[PDB]
Formats: structure tokens, C-alpha cells, sequence
């Protein structure tokens, strides 16, 4: 028989839009190589291998066929097994439309763990791949499963991608409910509070999932009813087939704007055989259409969303995100902010390495490796997974990321190595040139506690990846007591020296060997402090041979009994503040008689009895470059406060682990900083690093908030900072990692640092958060350190140290060592540079978000306004960068700005209209602004 | 990646022959509709419309994949519903080599309980389809799952269809063990006495099962270990792969001949997605081969034998056949020869109806339905299937498959009653399917054309047609309420008469089973049968008018006790043995201490106890016609001993039922025949109703049995029937369907007629064979006859041949009232389609008459006997298709293959070194020989 197949839509029935799709985790359950093979099935039944493979079949078939596919990640690794007949059938096949990309970023990112610098990265690997490959634009985001959804989301990577919508199936419970009764499920989304109805989109949360409605599963081996439509054939059935698809089209209906509805016809790793779904589809479209009761088509989220715009109709206003999340009453999905913080730390320290990584490939004419196999391109891609950084993936896949990023960071480390040999010499150079240390946090640096010979110095050459000037507190563990620092110049440097402590030397012990397989030598004895001055994107060197606290404004005091923080002040500007910082922990738990949900990896669900709260100064330490105060809280939680010179700020360094469970209690572990601020249920968080969000306690803009968790409901994703004021002060809190943070009463913030569950929460990860580390074989709880760093300032003052410090973070200064006799070297080398203008810098509004080098000559740029509007008086203005004093030593011949991702010139990009209820090379940024360029040299 | 998927065989090294497969049984856990359109699957995960789909797909990616498929009742099915391109693409992997079609007919037949005359019809109907849509003639038997296997399978549908070989997975699990040590599992297999060494086969028994070896199935979503080779993804395993296979093969190669083996690379219902299967496969092919060490091949069964028989060896040999099976010590297949013993009668009542409506409608120029759905040649051919016939499957698949044979056999009935209409007619089609009525429920006593009462000035039209080609007389017994009833003959003579009358055995039967049946009560039990002799000639018609203790009519005597039988005596030919028949019963195994297998649909294991017994005449009746003794043995088991006018044998018909089950013991029923004959171990069965094959007690001629099931072991399947001789007197038991016999003890004769037990036996069915009828439920009951008599030796051949084909083709009688004398004035009440006095020979069976399309017309004719059954009728003989057809002209004539695909003449055989070495129509014994006719 012919099916009428080629059925579009119809003016006044209502059409149901059938898109057939594979959710296609980038890890999970099941490791990224393991999913697309389809090894390890008595883990979870899965191959994409197989998806592509037949959905190619399938649509080769019929032409009236569609498919959407999303993750680039899996794509790329089935493109390239592919015979060059195969890759002609795809080119026809897309350029039909039957196969469409949706989103098309290398994974379906988290929107709450997530860096938008590494959302922006990773989009565009993906989207590039499909401009060069199919000279397709992806019209329509695809977030069907992350765990609520971010204000960045909305704008940045949905509107100023070039997308029209965005699709997704999770929104909180309470939301849901309402927005079903309301008919907002869909709405039109002004993420930016800066950008508002110029970069809003389309944003479609599913009724209830992302998988068909009950009964339409066809996956190969399911008990589903097929349609038998044979006469010559035992029990036909269209009739009865035909009215299940009418009665689930006309529920939908009821909860849905205009005479268009989707259904998502598909799951998890489905279309292993795709002809299972599209034979049901055909007869389905076929039989439902002679019915003509209803409507049925196959169709993509971009052709539904064409239709949902060219309806007549008005549609509800969204502003601001949507989290948190939660789906039941005692499951608020707030756990995985902090979930797995030492992969959240090790995410953000390889971006950042990774883009001064590009800057110096770029400088150093090295040429791109971004679809090698096992390029950090691709191992931070990959993390950027809803089940990677978010830290809800099985411990075995989690291990298998770390493996991927170590690879990356290893490929890395070479580039930056040989490509800082020739930049200083006055490329070919070997990566042996400079040694390099990424574990000083366990105190680990082979090239600096090692003997220096006679007639030579340790050669420290520091480039600054920041397009601001940057002095900087060095800081290096060394075994001699003698040392001199001097500058490029020859100036001896004020140095000084720090003690060793006990926790680092176990540290060391335990994490070296469980690192790099042995014990490494005595655990040295002093570390060594300098400050260093660089220049922007540049380089200098330095030559090494043989109760109160506060060395410049800032001040802290602390109680010489139970050596806690009890006030922060400022000399200069002013401001002071009564304020205690102590450690408390939730108990986890693990359900009751009424609701058996426990705290796990994705959900937080604390007991509910107050968190449990002996502390004292072990060290207090006083010197020109840093004053520190070491804390003992208990034998796994320990701190180190320590005012730097120069600081507008404190650096807290925290070490919390192993955390004991051998007592059958989960813990998950915060800092709580307590002062009397009247912040009036108010808190600031920020948005994958960018917009702040006012955050108000037990409250909801979008519905009336029904109080289930006190706690774990004012809970928010930070990858910057948190941050209150009253009438007097602000103070801020900024981040080194994806971290979760709440204001849980008035003048009070806090941020949860580590977690381990004796229990897992349901679902779908089938493990306890319990991570460990081990050895013959001594197992214990994983530790983690880190940073947090805190700061007082007047009303709208504050600012401008959360934007600067934010980027000094993210982009910290990177060493190169080397040991050679200080006059030979300065006889072969620059000791000092800059690739920018020399006395040019950028604005301190900007900064340099990407650099780097394309196929070709080409060259991609992207500066970044790091303000909004009324954030600080000076910077949230207009601002301009001259491109020409940018790069001195070269002479841009062409110069082209495109879209976001770069897959679109920026002047062609057009937008839909929606009705909203309610309603010289010099490049100009104005506030929240990110302009991308594609360079000719 | 280019894989090179291309390679042959190779002379040095070791070849591995994939060959991709599915075992896609024609209903069994689902029915044949369900498992093509993929329903149900909470019972099995099974769709053969996956499997065609995707294997066309997956084939056609690549030139060198290969693909067999069986069964035409599932290929015909999904034909029938693709496109013009499909259908094309098909013919170019057809042409190509790349789908080869193995067996080839409408099912995988049981070999047990199947009749040769079914076995033939369903698989002409196969391999004419595949003749006429591909031109491909079928070389490689298919047989893997079937449950032990028959003489009749190897030479006659093996090598008479053409076939160099036949593949099978089950053999006996101690002749395996043998066979393995001896490495012959592979043997050339002579299942003839008659025909020797030409109507040989190539017989490959796997050395396990139908599937790949452990770790090579690739079913989409199964646990299985790809095999990942590039090097941009973690964990490359080529190399262990490869070992994988290697270490396979050689383990393998130990227990076979030559340097080929075959990997049976399938399994049930398996390829839902073809490209799991062969994305390894090509792989496997591409790195073993690169490695070297091995050689693998993408082939088929006949690729695989070619290579066999090109190779340097001698073949060890084969006689008679693979039954019993035994997959293991107290695991007897032998249950199912009797298993569902209502459908296996069913089936063979609407198999004789068939061959006499293919007759009759070739007569009358009705045109072919074969291929129409719903088709009495679908239904019949489906029913065939190794669980269908055999009683393995679900019941309701069971109820499925009878459901289809009621439609097939309303139909055939609307065929014979208008071609007789047309036929008797005096100026010969037209005739409505109202214009005879008949009945096909006398063995409840239900038939309301001879119940009714008769007009006045009418009388009772019975027409008589005989589909034998020989003259037959036989006593027509019908349901009246009328006591002055006169018959007489198409002359106007009165005929002899004999009153039977009704006993309440039948009445109660009556009541229950046509509401059963037919959805209505009937009217009151009718008082009283009517008998009387009819004379018919051979392929024709004879038409009749109804209006207004030592027992034996002829010389076949019987005696009783005043009520068990006692003795058996021939005063004419001078046979004479005491012989006592008796009802008992085993009792079903549940499991015992030392093996907690069951008693099943499949598996006969009795409890160890010896059989529980069973007494009175309720009724002694002497006439002209018949004399009976009707047995009650107790509530759920009765009998008639009948002796009828001019029958050289007494007809025992039994009422078995509802067998009781509520005491927590399963029965399995015989009937046993105990003599004193000197049997000597020995007793005779047939091979699907043909040969007759020698079965001694507890004796396998191919290894040292060890005995372990004294009784089980001893079933063997019967469609014909089992005699047993001495040097004085040849007792003989005739069948009126598949059933299981044996000879436990010297002298000693029984059949197993009834099976209820309480457990399923653990292979796959997941059901205990507890039928039940339902309006209200009791167990099923089951009525038939079995025919016995005694003759000096030497002479019971020629009862046992002729009456076996008597009971495979009854008179069919054609019911009207009318006014006799204008009955007589439009039709003609005797007739002949052949020429008057021409009748077949006595050894020569006509089997097949039946118009194919266009004016085509297929004929078979059997010669019954084997050479040293009867000094006169196991000859040469000959058969003039001229008289055969006198009433039409020969204008063409072709002899064909058995399954009418390839010309006779142009059959070539291959060659084995084997251990141990005018249209008149000539028939020498055993052989059967078939024609293409146009007229
Ligand atoms: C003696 O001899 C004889 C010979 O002759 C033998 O044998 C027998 O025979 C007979 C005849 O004669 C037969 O009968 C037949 O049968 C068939 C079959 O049956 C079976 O099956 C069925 C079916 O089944 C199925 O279905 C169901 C429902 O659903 C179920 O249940 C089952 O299980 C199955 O199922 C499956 O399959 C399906 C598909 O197919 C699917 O769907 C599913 O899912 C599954 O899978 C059934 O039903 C039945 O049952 C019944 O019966 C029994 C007994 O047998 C009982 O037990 C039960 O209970 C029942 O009964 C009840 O019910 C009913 C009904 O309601 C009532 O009536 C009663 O009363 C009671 O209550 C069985 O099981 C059949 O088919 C047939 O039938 C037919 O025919 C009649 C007359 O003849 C009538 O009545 C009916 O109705 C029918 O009709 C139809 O068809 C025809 C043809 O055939 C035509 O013509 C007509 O027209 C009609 O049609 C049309 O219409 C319809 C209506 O509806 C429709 O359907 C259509 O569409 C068309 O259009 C008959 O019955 C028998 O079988 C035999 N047997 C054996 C065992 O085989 C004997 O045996 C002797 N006896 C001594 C020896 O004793
Ligand atoms: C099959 O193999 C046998 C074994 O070698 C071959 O027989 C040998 O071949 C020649 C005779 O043709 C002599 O050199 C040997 O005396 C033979 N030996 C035996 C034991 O026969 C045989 O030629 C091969 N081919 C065939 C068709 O038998
Ligand atoms: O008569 C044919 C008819 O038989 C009965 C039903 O089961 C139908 O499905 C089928 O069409
Ligand atoms: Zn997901
Ligand atoms: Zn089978």
C-alpha cells in the first residue's frame, strides 16, 4: 500500500506535529564511547551508533519522513566511520530537510553548573562542524532534559544564537500546574533584563516529558499495540489506533495555545531501529488524516514553531529563568550545584587554561586541532554534558571524563609549553623549553622544590592571559630558605616566606600518589611569595637563585578563643561590618513513612532538623605580602583566611573531607557567612556567570509558592558569585567552581561546598554520591580545597570587585619554569612583552573571551561587556576596543562580524515578531554586550 | 572504513561459513498474524515484518552480505504488502545470491505427526511461488528444529524435492555424544530401503543448537560485546574478538570433516534489526581474515555443502531415520505424537477433503484459490508447522489454527457442493453452494439434513463420491428419527437396511459439543441410525433414495466375554489369536528426587508407577449390516467394538474424556492389544504414513542405547499405523490420525490415544496440555476409531496399504430433498470422470489432481507398496492417463520434480564417497511420480 505521508498542515483542525527524536546523553549511565558503540548494555540498552544508522535508513525510504539530531559529540565520531557514500545520502537527506539539527552544540549543556564561555565554546564546535559540513543554521534550541533552565539560556545561547525557540521538557511541579491551567506553557522569554524583547525566543515546556503519549513507543522489542491495517490479516485495528491518537491530540489540546500541538516521539537512546517508529508513524499519519477528525504530520520544532508564529494570537510573558527545579514536594533538584565539586573545580581550571591556551597557539602561529581525536576541545565539549559538570552521572562515566579532560590538559600544556619558547625567544620549539605545575593546591612542584645548580636560577616567566594589566601574589613551594627574587631588571624583589602545614604535607602524601602512581619526595619545607606585574596579554620574568589581620585596607578580626571571623572593615573606603563565618552540615535524608525521597546526587533534601554546627586558630601569620589565619574546624574540615596585599578582598581556602558517613548519615557540608545586614529576603545570583538574578527567599515571581523546603527551595547555581546589601553595605561572595548558594535568613548567606550521600534519590544514576579515593588499597572519602573569596564595599561600589575579581579568577596567571644561568638567558629571551599595543589595555569593562585560531588564516574574537546597565557608574557605559592596537605586531586585511556561534553573518540574522501580553577596526560594547568577529591576516 | 566483506573459501586454512538466519515459527507461543505484525510481544518479542524489512535494507548495503529465509507463509504475507520498488529490489538480492530461500515451503513441517500428502501440498505451494516470482529452485533442506526426524523427510522431501542437503539441530543426546566422538554428525542418509543410494541426502546435524556460538548473537539490544575498531574511541578490542572466534571455530573443527564448519548465525525471531547482526559479522569477516589464521565467509547452507562435497573425503552412512528424540535422560520428545489429538484428527479429516475438492473442482473448471487469503491451502499448509499438527503450541494459538481450518474447509465445502450440482447435472458451472448440503459432525450424531423430517412426494437425496480411483463399497450410516425408512439404489430397488439405535454416549456428546461448535443447541438426539451398503465406482458418483460370545457378519469373528475381548479368528484364511484389548492409563511424572522434569506437550515421562487399569458390555447388536459391542471401561472412557458387512478388520471407536485431573494426577490413555504372538522385541511403524520401518525394544542401531525410559523410549510417531508378526499370524493396527504407538512387551500392541497433564515440561510452550471445552468447562474430550485385524504373513500388506488409503479418503456424501423420479429426469445418478471400467491398479493411489493457474494441472500418482510387502502388488505397474481422463483430451504433458519446480529431466545429483560402499504413466513400488498436464 502508498501512506499518504506528505501530509502538512491544516487551517481549521487541529495538527499534531510529530517529531521523532533520540535523547542521546554524551555520557551517563554509560561512558561517551561506550553509548555510541553499544558496549556495556546490561548497564543500560543503548547505541547511537545504531540510531544514526537506521534513522539514515528510514529516512532515505520516504521523503515526506523527518528526524531531528542534537549532539554533535555523537555525530562527529559516527561521521567520521562513515563511507563516503553514506556522508552523500546525509548531505542529500539535510538538505531536504528530513534530517534537521536541533541545537546542535557538541552536547546538550547544563544550564545551572555551567560557564557561558564554555556553552559559547562548545556551541560553536558543534555549530561550525554543521555550517562547513551542510551550510545548516539550527533554528531551534533542544534543552528537552537539563534540570531547570537559566535566564543565559533564554537570551544568549537561544536568541542570539539565531534561534527562534527552545524546547524543554522539566520546570518546577508547582509551575507546571499552573501553566497548564493558565495555557503558559509556552511563552515568549526575555532572558536579559538589558536586552528584553531585542534577544527574547519562543520557550515550549512540554506537558509532563519529552516521550510520546502513552502507547505511542514503538522502540524494537516493546509490547506496544502496532496498527494492523492487512484485511488479509487476524484483527485489524485502525479504528481503535486512530481514536487512541485523537483522545491524547484533544488532552494536549486542552493545555495548549492555537490549533498546533507537539508530540516528542521518542526517549532516551531510542531508534535503534528506526523503522519501528516510522512504520507506525506512516500508517498513523496515513489513517488519522482519511479519519480527518484531527491532523497528523510529520514535522520538526522549527516548523511547529513557524506555525505557533503565524497563528493570531498573544502570548504570555516569561522574564528571568526557571529555577529552581523541582518535581515533587520534598525532591528540589538544588544537590547537583555542588554535586561532584573536585570535576566542577577541574572544569573551570582546564577553561581557563584552555583559552590561554588558544591565545598562545594564535600568538605562536600553531595551527588548529579542534576535531582531533581526544583534543580538549572535545573532552571539555563533552563536560559541559547535564550529566557531566552537573556531577549526576554514574562514578565510572564521571572517572571516565576526568580521563578525557587530563588528556585535553596534557595536549594543552605541550601548545602553551612550546608555543611560550618561541614567543620569548627574540614554531618549532620542543614542549620540553618549560616545565609547568597544575597541583600546587596539594603543594606539588617538581621544578621549584628541586635543587638549583650552581651559576643558574629558576626562570619564572608569568603570562597574563587578561587584556588588563595584573599584579599578582606568586606563590611557590621551594626547600631553600635563601633565595633571592629578582625582576627583569635585576631588582631584588621583597619576597616572603610561608611555613608548610601539616594538612597540605597529607595531602600531598595521599594525592600525588593516588595522581601520578608513587610517593613524591619530602614535602618541602617553605613556600616562596612574590609579586609579579605583567603586562595584558603578555609576559614577565623573574629569576630566583640562592586578633586583627590585614596588610593593606582591608581588615578582619577574628576571636583569639574560638578563632572565628567576627568583623570585616575597610580603612580606607570605610565600611564595616559585625560578621561571623563558621561550618555547619545538612544531614541528609533518606525519606520517611510519608515520602521516601532522599538526598542524592541531583536532589537536595535536607532533614530538616537545624544543620549541625569547636574551632580554632592554629596559625596566625603576618608578613608585607600576606597575612593568613589558619582554622581548624575538625579533623576533616579545615580553612585558611588569608588578606594578600594589594586584595580588596579575603581569600578563604577551604579543605573539607574525608567526610565521615560510617555513621549511616549522609552530610553535605556548608560555609555560612552570618552578619546583621537587613537584606530583607533578598540575595543576587548570577546567571552561567553574566546577569545577576534577585533572588527572593520562599518566593516565586511566576506562581504562589507552596513552602515544601525552607532550605533546599532557596537554593541557586552559582558559576560567579552571590551577593546582599542594605542601605549602608554590599557584601559579595565570588566562586572558583559550579557551587550552589542560598540566603537562608535575613543578613545570612551561605554556600554548600561538599556532599556525600549514603543514598541515592531516584532518578535514574542508581548510585549514592559517595565518592572516593584509593590505592595496596586504602579507600577514603573524597577531599576537596578550593577557594571562596569575600568582600565588602559601599552601595553600587560592590560591582566593580565582582566583575574584575570574577574574570582575575577565571583567568589566572599561568608559570613556566625553567632553570638556566640568568645572563644567557637574558641574552636569548625577552624577559618582559606584550602582543597588544605596548601601553594599551583593554577597557575594564571587556574582556577577551576568545581568541582563536580557525582553519585557514582565520582568525575568531570575541569581546565581552562585563556589566549591566546600572551596575557601576563608570563601566556600564558605552566602550570601545581598537581592534588594530589589540594585534600590534600583525595588520588585519579583513574583518567580518557574525553571529554568536559564528555560523551566520551578523547582518543577515532576522527575527520573528511575536504579540506579548503586556507589551579604523574600532568595535563599540555596550553593557551585557558579546560581538564575535571572524579575522584575516 | 572500507570492509572487505567479499571472501570465499580458502583451500589451506580452516573456513568459518556465516550464515544469517531466523527462526520464525508459523505460530507456536503467538499466532502466525501476530508474529508477523509484531503484536502481543508481552508473550514473545517476535515480528517477521521487522525481519524482511530490515534484512532487504541491510543487504542491500553491501553486495556481499547473505541472508536465508524459510517459511512462505510469513515471505507471502509481507510480499503481498510491498511496493513495486521493494519487490524489485528483492529480485535484483534473489538474482544475486544474496537472499536464498532454504526449504522453501509454507511452513518447517513436523516430521513426526505430518502425512507425506500434506507434507507435499504445502511445500508445492511454497516452491511454486518462489519458481514463479524468482525462478529459484530451492537446493538446501531446513530443518533445525523439528523434533527428531523422519525416513520420509531425507529421500522423498529431501532428495526427491531436489535438495543436496537437509540441516538440523536435534538428534538423540546420546547419539549425539557418539557422533561427536566419531565425527558424524554429518553422514549421507539413504531413508529408503527401496531407493538406496539414489535418493540420497547430505544430513548435517549441528553439534548444538540453531544459534551462534556463545558470545555471537547480535540481537539489537541483547548484552553482546561489539567489536570496536577505531582507534578514536576507547577500548579497541579487534584482537580479543578475533580470538574469540578463533577459539570458536577450532573447537569446532574438532568434531567435523573437512576444513569448512558452519555458524548457524541466528535464532528465533531474530534479525528484528538485521544491521545489529551484520555490522559484526562484516567485522568478524574483515579482521579474522586480516589476522589469517582463519577464514571467514558470508555463505548459505548450500554454499556451505558445495564446499563439503568438493573436499577430499568419505562420508560415513545414514539408514532409516532420527526417531525417537531424547534431549536428555528422562526427556523423551515422544509425547507429542499423540498431543492434541482432536486437532491432529481435524487436520486429517480436512487434508482428505482437500484432495477430494481439488477434484471435484478441476471436474466441475472451478477456478484456483490458492494464494486467496484464508485459503483452505494456507490454513492446511500453516497447520504443518513443527508446534501445530504436533499439539506444541499455546492453546490459544492452537484454537488460532483450527479457527483458520474452519474457515479453509467452509469454503472447500461451497466448492464441492456446487461442483456436484454442475457435475450430476444431466446437461453439463453455475450450481449455487445451496444446492447440496452436507454434514461433517456424524461422530456427535449431528446432521440435520438426514434428522429432518421428508416431504411427501420427496424423498431423501443422498449422492455418494468416491475420490479413489478404485470401486469401493462401504456402509453409509446416517442420523434419522424415522423407523420406516426404505433406500433405494438409482435401478428403483429397495436395498437391505440396518437400524441402529442411538445410545446416550453419543446423546450426551451431542447436547454439549454442537452448542460448542455451531453456537445453538440442537434439536432432541436423533432415535435412531440408518445403515446401508452403497457401491460406488471409482472418481464417480452413486445416487440413493430415502422415502417411505462370537459376533462377526462376514469371516472376521470376534469373541467377548458376557465384556473384554477375548479372541480374534479368520475361519476362511485361518488366523486364529486370543488376543484381550484394554483401556489404562500412565501417570504423568511431575518430577521426582532425582530429575524434576515433567510430562508435557512435548515430553512423555510416566510416573514410574505401572499403568492404572480400568468393566461391562452395555450393549450386544447383530444385523446383516453390523454387529457391535458397545464397552463402557468406566465414566470417561467408552467404546464400540464394530464388525462391519464385507470389512476384513474390526473398527474400535473410543470416547476418551473429560480425562480427570482434580485428583492432582495427570493421565496419559492407552489402548493395549495382548497377545501371546512371539514378536521377539519387533514391532513395525510407519514413516508419514509411507514406509514401514523394523523398531526393536530398547534397540538403536546407531549407538548403545542406555536404557532409561523403558516406556517412553519406546514411542514412536504413527500416520499409517503398527503391525506386529510371528511365524504364525501378522496383527495389524491402522491410525485414523497422528497418534503414538508402541510395543512394551512381546505380543503386545498399544496406542496412546488422550493426554491431560498437570506441569508444563520446561521447552518453551510455558502451558500443560489441559484442554477444555467451555460454554461450564471440562476437560476436552476425543472421539475416533482405530482399525485392527489379523492375517497369515504376507498378507496383511495389502489390508494395511488399501485400507489406509480407504480411511484417508471416505465417500463424501451430498444431501437434497426432491421427488425422486424428478430427481432422475435433470440429473444423472451414477457417473465417472474416468472411463467406464477403467479403474487405477490396487497398488496406485491418485494423490494430487488440482488446476494451478492458467490452464495448467498438476497430477501425482503413488504406488503404496514397498518391494517385499505383497508378491502381486509390489510390481511394476502402469497407470494410462487417457482413461484417467476420459472425459477430456491431453493436448500437453510434463514431468516434474515432486514439488513441481523443475523439470524431471533436468535433475542432477551430486556425487558422495560414502563408508561401507499413449500418456501411459510406468510405476515401480515406493515411487511417486508428478505431472504438468494442459488440456
Ligand atoms: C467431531 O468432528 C469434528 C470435525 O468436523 C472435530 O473437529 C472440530 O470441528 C469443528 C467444526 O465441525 C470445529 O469447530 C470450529 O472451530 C473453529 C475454531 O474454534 C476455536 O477457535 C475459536 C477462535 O479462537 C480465537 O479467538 C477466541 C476469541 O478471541 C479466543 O478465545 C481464542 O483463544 C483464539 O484467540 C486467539 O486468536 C485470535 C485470532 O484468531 C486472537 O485475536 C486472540 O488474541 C488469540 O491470539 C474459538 O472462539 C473457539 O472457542 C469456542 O469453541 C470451543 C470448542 O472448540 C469452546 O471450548 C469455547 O468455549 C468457545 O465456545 C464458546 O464460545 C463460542 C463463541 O462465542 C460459542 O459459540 C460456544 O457456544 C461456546 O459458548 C475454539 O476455541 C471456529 O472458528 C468455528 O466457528 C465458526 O464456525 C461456526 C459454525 O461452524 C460458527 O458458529 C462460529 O461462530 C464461527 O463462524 C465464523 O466462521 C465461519 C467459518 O468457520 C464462517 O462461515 C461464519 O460466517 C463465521 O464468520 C464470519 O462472522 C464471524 C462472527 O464473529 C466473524 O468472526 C468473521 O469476521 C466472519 O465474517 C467452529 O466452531 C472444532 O474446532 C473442531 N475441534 C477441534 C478440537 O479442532 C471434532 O473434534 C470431533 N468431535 C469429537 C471427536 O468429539
Ligand atoms: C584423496 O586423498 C587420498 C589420500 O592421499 C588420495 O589417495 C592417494 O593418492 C594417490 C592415488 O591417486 C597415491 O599417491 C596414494 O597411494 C593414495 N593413497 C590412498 C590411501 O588412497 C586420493 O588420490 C585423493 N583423491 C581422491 C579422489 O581419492
Ligand atoms: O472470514 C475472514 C474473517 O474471519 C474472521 C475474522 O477473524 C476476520 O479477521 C477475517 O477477515
Ligand atoms: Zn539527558
Ligand atoms: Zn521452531
Amino acid at each position: 500500500m502508498k501512506y499518504n505521508t506528505g501530509a502538512g498542515t491544516v487551517p481549521e483542525q487541529l495538527n499534531v506535529h510529530l517529531v521523532p527524536h533520540s535523547h542521546d546523553d554524551v555520557g551517563w549511565l554509560k561512558t561517551v564511547d561506550q553509548y555510541y558503540v553499544g558496549s556495556e548494555n546490561y548497564i543500560q540498552e543503548a547505541c547511537v551508533e545504531n540510531v544514526l544508522d537506521s534513522v539514515v535508513m528510514s529516512l532515505q525510504r520516504d521523503p515526506n519522513r523527518k528526524f531531528v539530531f542534537g549532539e554533535m559529540a555523537f555525530f562527529h565520531r559516527w561521521w567520521l566511520e562513515q563511507t563516503p557514500e553514506t556522508k552523500e545520502l546525509v548531505r542529500k537527506l539535510v538538505k531536504a530537510g528530513q534530517l534537521e539539527f536541533v541545537n546542535g552544540g557538541w552536547c546538550m549543556h547544563d544550564e545551572a553548573t555551567t560557564h557561558y564561555i564554555d556553552m559559547i565554546d562548545h556551541t560553536t564546535l558543534g555549530h561550525r562542524f554543521i555550517q562547513e559540513q551542510f551550510n545548516k543554521i539550527p533554528r531551534a534550541g533542544w534543552q528537552i532534559d537539563p534540570f531547570g533552565h537559566s535566564a543565559v539560556q533564554g537570551y544568549l545561547l537561544g536568541a542570539e544564537l539565531g534561534f527562534d525557540s527552545v524546547h524543554f521538557a522539566r520546570i518546577d511541579y508547582q509551575d507546571r500546574e499552573k501553566r497548564k491551567a493558565e495555557k503558559s506553557l509556552e511563552v515568549v522569554w526575555r532572558g536579559s533584563k538589558t536586552f528584553g524583547s531585542s534577544a527574547q525566543i519562543f520557550a515550549n515546556a512540554f506537558p509532563g516529558h519529552y516521550g510520546p503519549p502513552n502507547g505511542f513507543n514503538f522502540e524494537v522489542r516493546n509490547n506496544f499495540v502496532p496498527l494492523q491495517d492487512d484485511p488479509r490479516l487476524f484483527d485489524t485495528n485502525v479504528e481503535e489506533r486512530v481514536q487512541n491518537f485523537i483522545d491524547a491530540a484533544l488532552t494536549q489540546a486542552k493545555i495548549t495555545r492555537t490549533n498546533h500541538i507537539m508530540w516528542t516521539m521518542g526517549d532516551d537512546f531510542q531508534y535503534q531501529y528506526a523503522e519501528s517508529w516510522f512504520k507506525q508513524m506512516d500508517k498513523l499519519i496515513h489513517h488519522v488524516n482519511k479519519d480527518g477528525r484531527v491532523n497528523a504530520l510529520y514535522s520538526t520544532p522549527s516548523i511547529y514553531t513557524e506555525a505557533k508564529n503565524a497563528a493570531n494570537q498573544t502570548w504570555p510573558l516569561k522574564i528571568d529563568d526557571y529555577f529552581p527545579y523541582a518535581d515533587g514536594r520534598n525532591a528540589y533538584w538544588t544537590g547537583f550545584y555542588t554535586s561532584r565539586s573536585a570535576l566542577k573545580d577541574y572544569v573551570r581550571m582546564l577553561s581557563g587554561y584552555y583559552l590561554a591556551t588558544r591565545q598562545l597557539g594564535f600568538f605562536a602561529g600553531k595551527k588548529s586541532t579542534k576535531y582531533h581525536a581526544f583534543d580538549l576541545a572535545d573532552a571539555l565539549g563533552i563536560a559541559q554534558h547535564h550529566d557531566a559538570v552537573s556531577g549526576t552521572a554514574k562514578q565510572h562515566t564521571t572517572n571516565d571524563y576526568a580521563k578525557r579532560l587530563a588528556i585535553g590538559a596534557s595536549k594543552a600544556e605541550a601548545v602553551v609549553s612550546s608555543s611560550l619558547a618561541c614567543l620569548t625567544s627574540k614554531c618549532s620549539a620542543p614542549a620540553s623549553a618549560f616545565s609547568q605545575c597544575h597541583l600546587f593546591n596539594i603543594s606539588y612542584c617538581p621544578p621549584t622544590e628541586s635543587s638549583i645548580p650552581d651559576d643558574k636560577s629558576l626562570v619564572v616567566v608569568v603570562y597574563n592571559p587578561l587584556g588588563w594589566s595584573r599584579n599578582e601574589i606568586v606563590r611557590i613551594p621551594v626547600n631553600d630558605a635563601n633565595l633571592v627574587v629578582k625582576d627583569s631588571s635585576g631588582n631584588k624583589l621583597e619576597v616572603q616566606y610561608v611555613e608548610m602545614d601539616d594538612v597540605t604535607a597529607n595531602l600531598r602524601s595521599f594525592y600525588v600518589k593516588a595522581y601520578e602512581g608513587e610517593v613524591p619526595k619530602d614535602a618541602d619545607v617553605y613556600w616562596s611569595l612574590f609579586k609579579a606585574s605583567v603586562p595584558p596579554l603578555g609576559w614577565s620574568t623573574y629569576f630566583i637563585s640562592e586578633l586583627n589581620i590585614g596588610p593593606g585596607d582591608l581588615k578582619m578580626s577574628f576571636s583569639s578563643l574560638t578563632g572565628q571571623l567576627k568583623r570585616m572593615y575597610n580603612s580606607k573606603t570605610g565600611v564595616d561590618i559585625p560578621i561571623q563565618q563558621n561550618y555547619l552540615w545538612y544531614e541528609s535524608s533518606e525519606g520517611d513513612f510519608s515520602d521516601y525521597q532522599a538526598s542524592g546526587a541531583y536532589i537536595f533534601r535536607p532533614n530538616g532538623q537545624p544543620p549541625p554546627h569547636r574551632s580554632s586558630v592554629t596559625r596566625v601569620t603576618r608578613g608585607p605580602l600576606v597575612d593568613e589565619v589558619h582554622q581548624k574546624f575538625n579533623s576533616w574540615i579545615s580553612q585558611v583566611t588569608r588578606l594578600y596585599k594589594d586584595k580588596d578582598h579575603a581569600e578563604i581556602e577551604f579543605t573539607i573531607g574525608p567526610i565521615p558517613t560510617d555513621d549511616g548519615v549522609g552530610k553535605e557540608v556548608i560555609t555560612r557567612m552570618t552578619s546583621t545586614m537587613a537584606t530583607n529576603k533578598e540575595f543576587y545570583t548570577d546567571s552561567n556567570g553574566r546577569d545577576f538574578l534577585k533572588r527572593v527567599r520562599d518566593y516565586r515571581e511566576d506562581w504562589p509558592l507552596e513552602v515544601t523546603q525552607p532550605v533546599a527551595g532557596n537554593y541557586y547555581p552559582l558559576n560567579l558569585g552571590i551577593y546582599t546589601k542594605d542601605e549602608k553595605s554590599e557584601f559579595s561572595v565570588l566562586v572558583d567552581r559550579a557551587t550552589g548558594g542560598a540566603s537562608i535568613k535575613d543578613g545570612e548567606v551561605e554556600l554548600m561546598l561538599h556532599r556525600r550521600t549514603i543514598r541515592d534519590d531516584g532518578r535514574g544514576v542508581g548510585e549514592p554520591l559517595d565518592e572516593q579515593v584509593c590505592m595496596e588499597y586504602t579507600c577514603e572519602g573524597l577531599t576537596v580545597r578550593g577557594n571562596y573569596y569575600l568582600s565588602i564595599h559601599k552601595p553600587a561600589a560592590g560591582s566593580r570587585w565582582r566583575r574584575t575579581t570574577g574574570q582575575e579568577i577565571y583567568s589566572p596567571m599561568l608559570l613556566a619554569f625553567t632553570q638556566e644561568n640568568m645572563e644567557n638567558w637574558k641574552s636569548s629571551h625577552s624577559t618582559k612583552g606584550i602582543y597588544m599595543d605596548p601601553n594599551y589595555s583593554l577597557p575594564p569593562s571587556v574582556a577577551l573571551i576568545t581568541l582563536e585560531e580557525l582553519d585557514d588564516g582565520l582568525v575568531l574574537l570575541r569581546l565581552a561587556h562585563l556589566y549591566e546597565p546600572s551596575e557601576d557608574a563608570e563601566y556600564s557605559t558605552l566602550t570601545k576596543v581598537e581592534l588594530k592596537k589589540l594585534f600590534a605586531t600583525q595588520k588585519i586585511e579583513e574583518l567580518r562580524e557574525v553571529s554568536l556561534s559564528a555560523n551566520q553573518e551578523k547582518s543577515e540574522m532576522k527575527k520573528m515578531k511575536w504579540s506579548v501580553e503586556g507589551d579604523d577596526f574600532v568595535v563599540e560594547l555596550g553593557p551585557m554586550e558579546i560581538r564575535t568577529f571572524l579575522l584575516q591576516f
